């Protein structure tokens, strides 16, 4: 699985670490991640994130 960042503003999804605070467990690759999870950091949504290489 790879990482994500918002390109908005720099927070980086990690599927290792999950988003536990807001109900994405670890090992939650971001595609499985629901559509209505926003950045924790800015608060808007998957569509301004981008995966990482
Ligand atoms: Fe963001």
């Amino acid at each position: 699985m790879k990482k994500y960042t918002c390109t908005v503003c720099g927070y980086i999804y990690n599927p290792e670490d999950g988003d536990p605070d807001n109900g994405v467990n670890p090992g939650t690759d971001f595609k499985d991640i629901p559509d209505d999870w926003v950045c924790p950091l800015c608060g808007l949504g998957k569509d301004q994130f981008e995966e990482v290489e």
